[PDB]
């Protein structure tokens, strides 16, 4: 853009909302847990105030609904964290959030499909 009226601004200006955060990546998948990797695009002139990771049972298409899973509160300088609760064998998908004083902003790409460990001795 480039742009601007009259006026000046310098005294009060409120927060805005973030963006969709990309680079998202599915590794060190465990048992009911698994390592999510991201990046926070635009804060949105304010930083994280907790991350919404959301996930959808088996079928990972439209029509179905996503709810949240693992969040992580109090941590704006959190690149990847784990989410915990997760259905072992089982395709389950992944997502990111942000939310800051200004609100919570919208579903961000999911993770490729992948399969949780099983929940139970196996080795050898």
């Amino acid at each position: 853009g480039s742009s601007g009226s009259s006026g000046t601004i310098s005294s009060g200006v409120p927060p805005e909302l973030p963006g969709p955060p990309t680079n998202l990546g599915i590794s060190n998948i465990g048992p009911r847990s698994v390592t999510l990797q991201f990046r926070p695009g635009y804060d949105g002139k304010t930083s994280i105030s907790r991350w919404l990771v959301e996930a959808q049972v088996g079928v990972v298409g439209e029509g179905e609904e996503w709810l949240l899973i693992h969040q992580l509160s109090n941590e704006p300088d959190a690149r990847s964290m784990e989410v915990p609760d997760l259905n072992p064998f089982t395709c389950y998908s992944f997502r990111m959030r942000q939310v800051n004083i200004v609100g919570t902003s919208p579903p961000s790409q999911p993770s490729r499909k992948i399969q949780t460990l099983q929940s139970g001795p196996s080795s050898g």
